[PDB]
C-alpha cells in the first residue's frame, strides 16, 4: 500500500480509466484517476516545462506546464496534504510507454522544501537542482528502465541507440534523500518542483506520460504498471 | 491615489468602518476593509511572526500569524494579483498609532519574487533579508516616523528614549528597488514574505496595528493615514 | 571620482597601459592596470559565462570565464575589500568599443551578498537574477549607450538595426539599490556575481571588452572612458 | 581507509601528536595534524557559530568560528579539493571525548553546495538546513554515539539524563544523500557550512573538540578514533 501524490503530464487519454478524451494535466491523490485535470496540447519535440506549487497555509496543490510557445496548461486542486502524506517521503520523476510509446527525456529537475516552526526563526530546508544528469548519478534511485547520461540527460523510459523509444516501458528518479514534507509543529510547510520535459514521437500517438510523484520513502514501481500507470499506481481505480 | 495590497495585523477593533470586534488578521484589496478576516490573539511584548505567500498558478494569497507558544491565525483569499497591481511595484512594512499606541518594532523582514517567464530556464528574481537594521539603512526608504538601528530593529512608529510609543503616530519601511511583481509572459509570478515583531503596550487596549503593503512604485503615506487606517489608505471606503 | 572595483573581460590589448600581449582576463582595483591578468581566448559568437566570487575570510577575489567548449580562464587576486570599497555600493556591468568593437551583448546576471553577523544567525542578503531584460526594466539604472529589450538581452555598447556593433561606444547597467557590501560587526561577508554574454565580431580585431564592477552608489561613466578605459577609469593611471 | 578532510574546533592540546599548546580551529587535509591552525579562545558554555567556506575558483578553504560578543578566530588554507577528494562524498559532523569530557551539541547545521558545469545555464545544487533536529531524522546517518532530538539538538557524543557529558564517546552525523563535490567539466565547484554548538565542562580542561568534516560516501568511524582523534582518523600520522 504505497502512498501516492502525483502531477501527471498525460499524453495519452484512456477514457476506460476516467481520463478526459484530450491529452491533459492532472493532479492524482493516490488514484490514476486525477481528482482534477486541464486540457493540455502537447507540442511533440519541443522542450516543456512544468512547475509545481504548493503550501500548508493555502492548502492548494497547483501545476503549470508550459512551451517556449507561450501556450500552457494550469491546475489546481484543494487539498490539506498532511492528511495524506506520511511526515517523511520521496520525491521522483515517473514515465511509461505502453501499447505507445514516446521519448520521457527529463533535462532538469529542481525541488524545495521548507518548513517553518513557530520558534523564531527556525527553518529546516531541504534544495536539490539537477541541470545535468551524468551515467552515475549517485544522489538518484533509479527504478526500471530509468537511465542517466545520455547527453547529459535523464531517460526515464527505454530508448535505443538511435534514440527510438521503446514500448511497455517504465522508469522512475527518486532523489537519494528522504524529505521531511510536513511536521505537527510547522506554521508553513511547503515545497516547489520544477523540471523540464522532451516529449517525442514517431507514433500516431505519443504514450503514456510523465509524472512529478511524492511517496512514502520505500516507495518502488509497482506490478504491471506500465502504459496507463503512469508507473505510480498498482491499478486503475 | 495609492494602490494597495495588504495584510494587516490590526490590533484595535475599530468597528464603525467593518473591524470585527477583537484584534483580527486581515488581507486589503485596495481597501482598509478587508475582504477576509480571522481572529488574532495578539501577545503583548512577545515576538510574533508573520509569513505571507502568494502565487499567480493557484490565485491565493495567504498569511499567518504565529507565535513561539503555537497559537496561531491564518486567512486565505482567492484573487488574481494582476488585475489588482500594477505591473512594478514597491514593497513594505506599515504601522501607526492613534488615540491609542503601541511600540510596532520590526526585528527581521524578507521578500522573496519569482517571474518564470515561458521561455526555458529563463526567472527573474528578487530577494532580500533584513535581520538588522542599522542607522543608515541605505536601501531602504523611511516614510513618517519610521526610523532604524535602535537595537538593530525597526522602530515603524514613534517611541520615546525610554521606550515609551507615542500615539497619533505613523511610519512606513519600502524596500529601494522596485520589483517585477507580474508579466504578461510569465507562466508564474510568486512572491514570498516573512517578518517577525514585537508588539508592547501598557494600555488597556493596544493600536493600531502593523502591515504587509504592495503598492505602485511611487507609494507615500496618505495624508490623515494615521490610527485605524494603517497608514495605507486615505480613508475608510 | 569614483571607486572602482572590477573584473575585466578585456578582448583588445593595450599594451601602453600595461595590458599583456594577448586578451585577458584581469582584477582591477581601482585602477585599469589589472593588479592582476591570466590569457584568455574569447571565443567570437558564442555565449560565454563569467563567475565572479569573494568572502571576507579567505580574502581572495576570484573568477573565471567559460565557454560550452569548455575552455577557461581563471585569475585571483587576493586583498580586503572593505579596505578598498565603501561600506555601501552599486553593482553594475560595464562595456566599450573604440577604434574597433565588437557586441557586449548580456544575456542574464545574478548577484548574491551576505553579510552575517556575530549575533547567533541574523543573516542580511540580497539577491538578484536577470534571465530576461524588458524594454522599461525599473530596476535597472542604465548609463551611457546601454539598452535594454533587444531580444530581451541587455545591449551595453550600440548595435545598429542590422546587429553590427558601432565604435566608439561607452554603456553600464547598475542595479537599482545600494548593495551593503561590508560591515564591521560582520564575521563573514561575501558576493558571488554571474553573468552570460555573447560577445561576436567582423573586425580584425575585436574591442574593447566587458567588465563586472563594484563601486560607490553614486557612480556615473568617467568622461572620456570608451575604448580602453572600459568605462569605469578617467584615466589610465 | 577513508579519505578524510576536515575543520576541526579543537579543544585539547594535545602537543605530542603536533597540536599546538592551546585550543586551536585547523584544516586538516588526511591527517590530524592540521595543514594549517589558528589559536581558538574557546568560551565554555557558550554558544559559537562555524562558518566553512571552500571557494573552488580559487582554490582556498576557510572557517571563522565566533561568538555573540564578536570573538572570532579565523583560518585559511590553500587546496584544490578535486587533488584530495573522490568525485562523490558524504558531509558529516563528528565530536569525541577522551579522559576529558564535554557536550558536542549541535544547534544548527547548514550546508550547501554548487557544480557549474561549462554548459550554459547549467548548475547542480544541494542545500539543506536543519535548525532542529527531531528523534527520528531520517535524512541524517548517525554514527557511533549521536543522538538527536534532545531538546531539538543533534548531541554528537553522550550525554547523561541530567545534561552531563561522559569520556570517550565518539559520535557522526551524515547527510544521507552522496553530495557531487568535484566533476571533470565543473568550472565551479564550491561549498559553504555553517553549524552553531554548545560546548560545555565542568573539567578543568574540556576535550576533545567538533569537527565538519568531508569523506567518500562509505565513511565510517574508525577503530579506535576517540579523543585526540576526533572520530575521523585511525592514527596520529
Ligand atoms: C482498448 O485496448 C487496446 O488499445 C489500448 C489503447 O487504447 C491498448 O492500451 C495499451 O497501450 C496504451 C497506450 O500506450 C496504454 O495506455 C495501456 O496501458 C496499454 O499498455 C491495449 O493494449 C489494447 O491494444
Ligand atoms: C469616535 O471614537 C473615539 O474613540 C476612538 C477610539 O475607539 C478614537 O479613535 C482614535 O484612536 C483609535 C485607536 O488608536 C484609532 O484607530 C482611530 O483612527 C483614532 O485615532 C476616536 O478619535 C474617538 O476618540
Ligand atoms: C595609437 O593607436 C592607434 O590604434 C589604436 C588601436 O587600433 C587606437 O586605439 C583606439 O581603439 C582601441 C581599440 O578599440 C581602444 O582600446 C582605444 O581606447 C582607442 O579608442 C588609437 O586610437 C590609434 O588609432
Ligand atoms: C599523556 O597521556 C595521558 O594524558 C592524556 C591527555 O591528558 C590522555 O589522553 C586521553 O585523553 C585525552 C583528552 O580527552 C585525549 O585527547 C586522548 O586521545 C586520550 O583519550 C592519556 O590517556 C594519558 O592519560
Ligand atoms: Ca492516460
Ligand atoms: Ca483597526
Ligand atoms: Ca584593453
Ligand atoms: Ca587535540
Ligand atoms: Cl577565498
Ligand atoms: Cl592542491
Ligand atoms: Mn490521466
Ligand atoms: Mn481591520
Ligand atoms: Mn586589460
Ligand atoms: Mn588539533
Amino acid at each position: 500500500a504505497d502512498t501516492i501524490v502525483a502531477v501527471e503530464l498525460d499524453t495519452y487519454p484512456n477514457t476506460d480509466i476516467g481520463d478526459p478524451s484530450y491529452p491533459h494535466i492532472g493532479i492524482d491523490i493516490k488514484s490514476v484517476r486525477s481528482k482534477k485535470t486541464a486540457k493540455w496540447n502537447m507540442q511533440n519535440g519541443k522542450v516543456g516545462t512544468a512547475h509545481i506549487i504548493y503550501n500548508s497555509v493555502g492548502k492548494r496543490l497547483s501545476a503549470v506546464v508550459s512551451y517556449p510557445n507561450g501556450d500552457s496548461a494550469t491546475v489546481s486542486y484543494d487539498v490539506d496534504l498532511d492528511n495524506v502524506l506520511p511526515e517523511w517521503v520521496r520525491v521522483g520523476l515517473s514515465a511509461t510507454t505502453g501499447l505507445y510509446k514516446e521519448t520521457n527525456t527529463i533535462l532538469s529537475w529542481s525541488f524545495t522544501s521548507k518548513l517553518k516552526s513557530n520558534s523564531t526563526h527556525e527553518t529546516n530546508a531541504l534544495h536539490f537542482m539537477f541541470n545535468q544528469f551524468s551515467k552515475d548519478q549517485k544522489d538518484l534511485i533509479l527504478q526500471g528502465d530509468a537511465t542517466t547520461g545520455r547527453d547529459g540527460n535523464l531517460e526515464l523510459t527505454r530508448v535505443s541507440s538511435n534514440g527510438s523509444p521503446q514500448g511497455s516501458s517504465v522508469g522512475r528518479a527518486l532523489f537519494y534523500a528522504p524529505v521531511h514534507i510536513w511536521e505537527s509543529s510547522a506554521v508553513v510547510a511547503s515545497f516547489d518542483a520544477t523540471f523540464t520535459f522532451l516529449i517525442k514521437s514517431s507514433d500516431s500517438h505519443p504514450a503514456d506520460g510523465i509524472a512529478f510523484f511524492i511517496s512514502n520513502i520505500d516507495s518502488s514501481i509497482p506490478s504491471g504498471s506500465t502504459g496507463r500507470l503512469l508507473g505510480l499506481f498498482p491499478d486503475a481505480n
